[PDB]
């Protein structure tokens, strides 16, 4: 079959605290001897426009508690960095795991770990959408959340969690201290552009309904990949490219992408009750990388 | 959104196990490493005496390896569909923990584990046919499934089998396999899949806290009325209406008017969608939407 996973949680659960300045809690990712967490943990007020710098000329580093686990720790000095804090502690979490920051691109996948007063809750695989939103689960208290992924040996920090939009998605910043989409750490409303379908993850969805069998919506026909893309553009799903990375995919099934395009226009009107790996209509939720692991353990 | 459970307190309990030619993923609690009794059997391909193989069974074929260390393995004795290996090393990583068997609908965890080392984290359900709707290739046998609750680690699953249909069958770790399925390369078919009728009304009521009410109408359908068109439908009867009544009184929506949603909406959306789901969803349990949206238990 093929599900949505998530990579194991266990070296990023060692990093994750609890931060409290004054009367706010949330969550911080503790790496070497700095702790790392959202800037408006500082804002003593949140009900109207956050002047940062004046927040951070008041603060005073009394104010801070960290917790891990248990213990508290002690803190020397503390930095803004775009719409982050870095927080010098006295203390080296000697379980950093190898780790570096890399920003995420659009479209791609990594993992969340859901963290309340400092301690791990829940893990799932998500994918950072073309409008720079992710479909997340949390509640109050999920700020500092960090999303990571796991590749060669290390960890690499790709996002912490930061703030709900009104319409349910939940926008978080890179550990560089950029918030991805360009949103603002502000207490007001903020509108997302619309979301768009990804067209790679589709094709590989459909390969891997070949391989697992389910052929029903294949049919013979091709649908260029420049026609394709200029109906895209009217359909709101992102253009295709990239093919020859779906050279593994189409040598084992023996099925091009040009046909699968063909059917990615066809089945948009639905699946007539008929269902594609159990799905009732299509899924951009899966990238070429996880259909390949999951059919054949291949990175 | 499915999510799984942090996988942080497992992943230390995890081990490679080889005998023979054979790998797979073994459980180290304590000084005994659990694992699936297929690992000493010599022809994975044809039928399978395992009072035989059991027997026949050399000690020193072991090797047992947790990250960089080998552990000594001094006894082995077999119960079910499992093996109980006993080494002279204790995991002092094991958790507090206990072993339990699941119920029909209940959702665990699986640690998706190849060579002895964890790869994937993923929330599953029980089905009420015993199979579970996972993602396995080979090397995966032996994989845990766990709940946390309560402060301790709850081990519930143990990888074996992957049926012809796809599905996939594990045990507990008392060696009872779920279903009565054998541990045997033989062609097994499950029985019919049925809906969780509870989990489809944990879902509708999570739309309706969420605001999605386009499907919800005033007609009420009666739990025995529902319970019969269950029976035909292939959905499972409404049980528990405990947990329900608490969130029929915080929407105002009794529970007779999603049973009668569910009626209507099993023969299709019209199109439309519900939490963005195109059809009726039954992945998720009451105590997950509670967890979620409210944060409790
Ligand atoms: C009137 O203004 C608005 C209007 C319409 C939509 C709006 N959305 C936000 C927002 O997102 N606000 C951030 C803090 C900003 C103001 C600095 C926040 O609330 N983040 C949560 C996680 C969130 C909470 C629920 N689900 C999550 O993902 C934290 O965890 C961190 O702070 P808290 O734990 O709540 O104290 C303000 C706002
Ligand atoms: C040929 O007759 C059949 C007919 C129809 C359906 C059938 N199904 C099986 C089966 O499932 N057989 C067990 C071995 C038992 C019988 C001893 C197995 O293959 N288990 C996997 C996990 C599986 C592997 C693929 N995806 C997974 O989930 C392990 O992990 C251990 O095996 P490996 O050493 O890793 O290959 C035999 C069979």
């Amino acid at each position: 079959g093929l599900r949505k996973m998530a990579q194991p949680s266990g070296f990023v659960e060692k990093c994750v605290v609890r931060v409290c300045y004054g009367n706010t809690v949330l969550n911080g990712l503790w790496l070497g001897d700095i702790v790392y967490c959202p800037r408006h943990v500082i804002a003593s007020n949140t009900t109207s426009a956050i002047d940062y710098d004046h927040e951070y000329s008041i603060m005073r580093l009394h104010n801070f508690s960290i917790i891990s686990g248990t213990a508290f720790l002690g803190v020397v000095g503390a930095t803004m960095h775009g719409v982050t804090l870095k927080i010098k502690v006295s203390q080296t979490n000697m379980h950093t795991p190898r780790h570096s920051f890399r920003t995420l691109k659009s479209g791609e996948g990594f993992n969340i770990l859901a963290c309340y007063d400092g301690c791990a809750q829940g893990v799932f695989g998500v994918n950072m959408r073309t409008n720079w939103t992710i479909r997340g689960s949390f509640i109050n208290g999920a700020c500092g959340s960090p999303g990571y992924n796991l590749k060669n040996g290390e960890v690499e920090f790709v996002y912490m969690h930061q703030i709900e939009l009104g319409s349910g998605s939940h926008v978080g910043s890179s550990f560089d201290g950029v918030m991805y989409g360009g949103f603002e750490d502000q207490p007001n409303l903020q509108v997302e552009s619309a979301n768009q379908m990804l067209t790679v993850n589709v094709v590989a969805f459909l390969y891997a309904a070949i391989l697992n069998g389910c052929t029903w919506w294949l049919k013979g026909e091709k649908l260029f990949v420049e026609h394709y893309n200029e109906w895209a553009q009217a359909n709101g799903f992102t253009a295709m490219n990239g093919e020859d990375a779906f050279s593994i995919l189409a040598a084992k099934t023996g099925v091009c992408v040009e046909r699968l395009l063909h059917a990615i226009q066809v089945l948009n009107n639905g699946f007539g009750g008929k269902q594609i790996l159990g799905y009732s209509s299509l899924n951009d939720e899966f990238s070429i990388n996880e259909v390949v692991k999951q059919m054949f353990g291949v990175n």
